[PDB]
């Protein structure tokens, strides 16, 4: 199947160029796919990569267009003046500007298809939408189309929406190219950039809060929510994927599922985006949600996320109830029979269910990952799978057995609906992992576990100190181990306000360590503590970052390498009050009495471009890596969308601009 026209490397700053005599009336059916690899020189303004109009008096409102907007958007338009049909079909944070000074060379594609209706748009390998609409127009629907050109759209003999740029490559086809030749042929090297993509070996379409680590031996991991219903908080159903690297972030493993309850299957769904239907969720399954990752000075890594039970809400968890009941002396989940009011059971030693009431071992038994047994056989429920089609989600029993367990909304015996804490070990540095430990109720009894703040924690080197960041709502809580990891205790510090204190650690110098968190104020904020960790100062706050009161999650590392002559910590947040927008990496250098000099800053792609949740690395050869959710993750407007958190490097010269 071959173009009705091709062209290469024509550059156009906003003035177009007309294309008329070689496409046309080439258009016999009317279907179209256009594949467009292309670099904007600009950003700014709105900017059409081509368009087909009626160019005539009038008529401005007769055109096919493909646009791109400064925030990354991608989009397409389709117009008809007289029938007064106007489709528009587009996604957010759809292609890349510039990275490392230069602009990023997209492959962007549009095919209509007037057998089914749909208009699908692509973006360096991922059909970003697709949109079936009912007021569909192909190219010899619209009347008295006179004009074919590229960079911009002639609307009443005026070129508009000009573009800045260079299409290295464009090719017109007169007919609807199916999916799989288009995602080939926009594929190139911004696709490597993804480590997780939708319905890989995870089978999520959606991904958030990703979080890398380098270990000891040279091995780059990370970690990310696997999110399957849309990239919703909650109600979902969350996993725990991980992949890693031995080659310094250039090749990455297949992902893995790591923390992942079986209540619901991971399966690939297609979430509505449409006003309304994007506020959709499922009924909920048990979820993990929320990572963290260090590494302990004898090389057994510890990874902690959230626990959900199914169908339980961050914001409907019972903050009154950790789950825990105390007897002589010990602390025991606790576990209500289905038909009960009261919690009358708990777990006991070697996962044995008592009955509390008469102080006796029931029938009952809890294994190490959550499943149910009775006289030593397997409880089991059925396995639940969420569909659409016809615009209707159905939920339903799929058929498949699996391990009745106490996180499940079908199990005999349920823990308290709140949210826990889980850690799982590894030995081999991510290969395997053990079983996971839930955090006892360190908080107090009648109190939630914490809320882990996604990212690292840290060791502390005069102490050896382990150090994991997590906030309740109003009160920041440092998590911690004096015994490298077999026993865990907390300082709550009370925040100036209902801070959603997501925080990460560095340390300044031996016993000095500063935790930066988000805060709903607008501002970065940083507490310090000059005894590892015991005693905290009151809240300061960085003069350079001004965000939405709402706030993001950030990350921030120690550095191993002098820069200036000095020790440094490198940082990433966004840095707009408009959105979860402008990334900034920036390089702090600890001066002789423990303050930072934020010298230098780098922009991540430009400033409108979408830029939300985020962590550092620093590989094994110094340079630094990044992975981030390139789109605004709080806007209900950039909800359930497809392949959108990357990995990029830097080298610190890359980093060290702007002062
Ligand atoms: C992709 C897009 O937004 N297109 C819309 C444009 C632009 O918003 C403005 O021209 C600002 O550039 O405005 C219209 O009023 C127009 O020109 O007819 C409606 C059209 O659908």
């Amino acid at each position: 199947e071959t173009p009705v026209l091709e062209k290469n490397n024509v550059t156009l700053t906003g003035g177009g160029e007309n294309v008329t005599k070689e496409l046309k009336d080439k258009f016999t059916s009317g279907d179209f796919t256009v594949v467009i690899k292309y670099n904007q020189s600009s950003e700014k303004g709105l900017q059409a990569l081509f368009g087909i109009s009626n160019s005539k008096p009038g008529q401005q409102n007769s055109y096919v267009d493909v646009f791109l907007r400064d925030n990354g958007e991608l989009g397409m338009e389709a117009r008809d003046t007289s029938s007064n049909k106007n489709n528009l079909v587009s996604r957010p944070a759809s292609v890349w500007g510039k990275y490392k000074q230069e602009a990023v060379t997209n492959t962007v594609a549009v095919v209509a298809d007037s057998v089914k209706k749909t208009y699908s748009l692509y973006a360096n390998g991922t059909k970003v939408v697709e949109k079936k609409v009912d007021n569909f127009l192909n190219i010899k629907d619209i009347k008295g189309i006179d004009y074919y050109m590229l960079g911009g759209v002639k609307r009443a003999g005026k070129t508009a929406f000009g573009f800045n740029g260079t299409l290295e490559n464009i090719k017109f086809f007169n007919s609807a190219l199916d999916e799989e030749t288009v995602k080939k042929m926009t594929t190139n090297a911004v696709t490597g950039h993804l480590i997780y993509t939708a319905n890989d070996t995870t089978g999520s379409n959606y991904f958030r809060i990703p979080v890398l680590y380098t270990f000891s031996n040279g091995r780059v991991f990370s970690s990310i929510d696997a999110r399957y219903g849309g990239t919703h908080d909650f109600l979902n159903k969350i996993n725990i994927a991980t992949s890693y690297s031995d080659d310094n972030g250039k090749t990455w493993t297949k992902p893995k599922l790591t923390l992942a309850f079986d209540d619901f299957a991971p399966v690939p769904l297609e979430w509505p985006r449409e006003v309304g239907g994007r506020d959709l969720q499922i009924s909920g399954g048990a979820t993990y949600i929320d990572s963290v990752i260090v590494e302990k000075k004898n090389k057994q890594v510890l990874m902690f996320a959230d626990v959900m039970p199914a169908g339980v809400s961050f914001r409907e968890a019972t903050r009154k109830d950790s789950g825990y009941k105390q007897i002589d002396g010990n602390y025991y989940l606790k576990l209500r029979k289905q038909g009960d009011t009261d919690y009358n059971y708990t777990i006991r030693e070697n996962g044995t269910v008592y009955d509390d009431r008469t102080n006796r071992p029931t029938e009952f038994s809890v294994d190490k990952n959550f499943g149910i047994k009775q006289n030593g056989n397997y409880l089991t429920v059925e396995q639940y799978s969420v569909s659409f089609e016809n615009n209707k989600k159905t939920e339903y029993r799929n058929g498949t057995k699996v391990h009745m367990n106490i996180f499940y909304k079908d199990a005999l015996f349920k823990v308290v609906p709140t949210n826990y804490i889980a850690y799982i070990s590894s030995n081999d540095h991510g290969e395997s992992w053990s079983a996971p430990t839930l955090l006892p109720p360190i908080m107090g009894l009648n109190r939630n576990a914490p809320y882990l703040g996604p990212g690292r924690g840290i060791i502390e080197s005069s102490t050896g100190r382990i150090l994991i960041p997590s906030y309740t709502g109003k009160e920041s809580a440092f998590i911690y181990s004096d015994d490298n990891g077999a026993s865990w205790k907390v300082k709550v510090v009370p925040l100036p306000s209902s801070w959603s204190a997501e925080a990460q650690f560095v340390e300044l110098s031996p016993g000095v360590i500063q935790a930066y968190m988000r805060t709903n104020n607008g501002k970065i904020a940083y507490l310090t503590s000059k005894d590892a960790g015991t005693t905290w100062s009151a809240p300061e706050y960085l003069k350079f970052v001004s965000n939405p009161s709402y706030g993001t999650q950030l990350s921030i590392i120690n550095y191993s390498q002098l820069i200036d002559g000095k020790k440094a910590v490198i940082l990433s947040t966004p840095n707009s009050t408009n959105g979860r927008k402008h990334g900034q990496i920036w390089i702090g250098l600890i001066n002789d009495d423990n303050t930072i000099d934020w010298r230098y800053h780098h922009d991540v792609d430009y400033s409108n471009y979408g830029y939300s949740y985020s962590t550092l690395t620093e590989l094994p050869n110094h340079e630094i890596g990044l992975m981030f959710e390139k789109f605004d993750s709080w806007s209900r407007n950039e909800l359930h969308m497809k392949n959108v958190v990357p990995y990029i490097t830097f080298k610190i010269e890359d980093l060290k601009k702007n002062l």
